[PDB]
C-alpha cells in the first residue's frame, strides 16, 4: 500500500483543494470534459455545454465539481481503509451512472493535472507519485466493487 509519508503528501496537497472545493471541482470538471468530451454524454444536464466559456459559466458543473471532489476527499482521508465511503460510491456508479474504470482514470489525470497546475509547491515528485498511487488504489477497489455489483467496467 501507501506508505505514512505518501498519505502525508496526498492529504497535504489535499488541504489546499479544501480550501476551494469549489473553483478545484470546477477545474477538474472542465479539464475532463475538455480532454475527453465523451464523458460528458454522461451528464444529462450537462452534455449541451459546448465550450470551455460556457463550462465555467454554469453553476450546476460547479456544484457537481464540489460533490465529485468531497466524496474523494472523504475517501483519501480514509488512507486505505476507505471501505464504507466507497461502497455507495461503486454502488452509484455501477446501476445508475455506469461510469466506465477508464473514465475514473480520465478523471484521475485531470485531478493530478490541476493539482500541478495550482500547487507545483504542495505538488512536486514524491507528492504526485503518491496521489498517483491513491488514485490508482481508489480506481481498484471501485472496480473490484464493479464487478460484485455486475457492471463490468
Amino acid at each position: 500500500g501507501l506508505s505514512d509519508g505518501e498519505w502525508q503528501q496526498v492529504l497535504n496537497v489535499w488541504g489546499k483543494v479544501e480550501a476551494d472545493i469549489a473553483g478545484h471541482g470546477q477545474e477538474v470538471l472542465i479539464r475532463l470534459f475538455t480532454g475527453h468530451p465523451e464523458t460528458l454524454e454522461k451528464f444529462d444536464k450537462f452534455k449541451h455545454l459546448k465550450t470551455e466559456a460556457e463550462m465555467k459559466a454554469s453553476e450546476d458543473l460547479k456544484k457537481h465539481g464540489t460533490v465529485v471532489l468531497t466524496a474523494l476527499g472523504g475517501i483519501l482521508k480514509k488512507k486505505g481503509h476507505h471501505e464504507a465511503e466507497l461502497k455507495p460510491l461503486a454502488q452509484s456508479h455501477a446501476t445508475k451512472h455506469k461510469i466506465p474504470i477508464k473514465y475514473l482514470e480520465f478523471i484521475s489525470d485531470a485531478i493530478i493535472h490541476v493539482l500541478h497546475s495550482k500547487h507545483p509547491g504542495d505538488f512536486g515528485a514524491d507528492a504526485q507519485g503518491a496521489m498517483t498511487k491513491a488514485l490508482e488504489l481508489f480506481r481498484n477497489d471501485i472496480a473490484a466493487k464493479y464487478k460484485e455489483l455486475g457492471f463490468q467496467g
